[PDB]
């Protein structure tokens, strides 16, 4: 009661003020945990009650930031693994053979065991997702071959690391300015004892002509196969097609999402203007328009493959998948 | 006269059974020096004359062997020399500002000595022009560079001799069947040090994508840029162009033809279906039709840049190259 209601809210004010987890598999950890703590906790009869409830709560997380889309993943996740259970202990997908052929009221008592039992195993699930995305290095990296990524991620960061056991190779890790996160990223594949050279993003094109292969992450996998990653990598992407340069993004499952490129405005995440100008420049900041968005949109004809804990993939399944995870009546949430 | 009579058919019979001069700068400087004999030994009272003995056998050269261009190339120079010659002597190219604004035979006793020392220059141009190709190399490759090649060629193979004189790096040959030539180019260049891989034609498309930039050889360069070159150049360029992988043609400027891709089916030289499928196969040669072409176009949309004795240029230029070497009403011949 108290102690959920208290969570939730310490769990919106993060999101809506920034900062937090870092990284996004201790997001999603945290959001199947405060979503298992509200179904053990909150009191519902059956399971229409526990979709409503479940559905106001993500609706409230979403509207927090709507660019953290892991949380309002992780919510459909449960609503589709809700769904399966009720069907499971109470019965027995839209298609051509569905039309051809063609109620949650009703209560049971051992649903909840078994929903919070298929929750523990989708996070037990998540927790070896980075140790199976980067166990398939090997069969993707050749010896001396020469590899771009941008910004920092963790799992190309595991990725490398785990490639480079056994191979030699080249890292090119461009700066995501004006958060120059690739620095780290860089300083650390040196500290692995990679072979990594830092640049800006002025020279992504310069020096696409002689990388062999991209590998990056993103933060959102949309529905047809479209990116939300951070911004520079549409550019990225498109100097990579200019090569036909293979474009590999490794990202687990999780940040999968059930929209669509539809949305306006509410893509990019947009934050002060001092990252860009500083505040220090004085008169002319008055007459002057600066934004900053921090997310970009990659179409899904500029990706090559997509590595997750399940293996490989093309983006024209991405929309399976999509149909695998989500029920199509919880897009809207 | 009577030596230079059989020295004209020596060179007739040479270029129809095949063979003769194995480099073509050899050729040039035969067809050369041809010329000047066939200048000084007949007797020609004024420059038209001298035109149209020059034109007879200009075309007995060109029927004798249609795919080889250097041969109508120098008798075209010769043509212009002997033009420009006149013109400087006795008086003072078709565009709109001669269209604003808007004869041979006669004679003048003082062309001839002015002729052979123009045809002695042009000769002196001639020997020299691997060694000013090969002076450019430095400023085209780079340290640790992938470069391609097919076939051999010899202004490539001393312009990677060249260049690996101060930098290192890799060169993968593609051997030209059924004249498996790239193996000699393959063996050449290690023995001067550079690294180098032989491999076949099937295998270019595979390893383009690894490829940095292709410098290749031309039989012959068309007035619209375009090139006629060993088979498997084209399939070559197409890789290339996919890739988007810069595509350099190291060729002199007497390989420069001002024809135009219009002729069909006397482009290609077909040679004995031998080379292709061995005599020994026995009663299904009856039946099967096997065409063995020595030569492919490319189109010039496919070229990157031509490095020639007077510097780079792009394709789009090549035609005011022809207007600054042939007179328009020499094409014919």
């Amino acid at each position: 009661g108290s102690e959920l209601s208290e969570r939730i809210e310490s769990f919106v004010e993060t999101l809506k003020r920034g900062g937090g987890p870092r990284s996004s598999e201790e997001m999603a950890r945290e959001t199947l945990g405060l979503l298992r703590q509200i179904i053990t906790d909150h009191r519902w009869s059956n399971a229409g009650e526990l979709m409503e409830l479940i559905r106001r709560e993500g609706r409230r997380m979403t509207a927090a930031q709507p660019s953290e889309t892991t949380v309002g993943n992780m919510v459909r996740r449960v609503l589709k693994i809700i769904r399966e259970e009720y069907g499971r202990l109470h019965g027995r997908q839209e298609s051509l053979h569905k039309l051809l052929t063609s109620d949650f009221s009703f209560h049971y008592a051992q649903l909840q065991s078994n929903i919070i039992e298929a929750i523990n195993e989708l996070l037990v699930e998540l927790e070896g997702t980075m140790e199976n995305i980067a166990a398939q290095a090997l069969e993707h990296i050749h010896s001396n071959e020469v590899i771009m990524t941008i910004g920092f991620s963790r799992t190309v960061e595991a990725f490398l690391k785990e490639a480079a056991r056994k191979r030699k190779f080249h890292v090119i890790v461009a700066e995501c300015a004006p958060f120059c996160q690739g620095h780290e990223m860089a300083v650390n594949l040196s500290k692995a004892g990679i072979e990594t050279t830092v640049m800006t993003d002025a020279a992504i094109f310069a020096v696409m002509s002689r990388v062999n292969k991209v590998i990056i992450g993103t933060k959102t996998i949309l529905a047809n196969g479209a990116l939300r990653a951070v911004t520079g990598t549409h550019t990225l992407a498109l100097a990579a097609k200019h090569h036909s340069t293979p474009l590999i993004v490794c990202a687990p499952m999780f940040k999968l999402s059930p929209q669509f490129p539809n949305e306006e405005d509410s893509f990019h995440k947009f934050v002060a203007p001092e990252e860009v100008l500083p505040f220090t420049e004085g008169d002319i900041l008055e007459k002057v328009s600066v934004h900053c968005p921090v997310f970009d949109y990659v179409p899904p004809e500029l990706i090559t493959l997509f590595i997750s804990n399940i293996g490989g993939n093309a983006p024209s399944y991405i929309y399976r998948l999509m149909s695998e995870l989500y029920h199509p009546d919880d897009h809207v949430l």
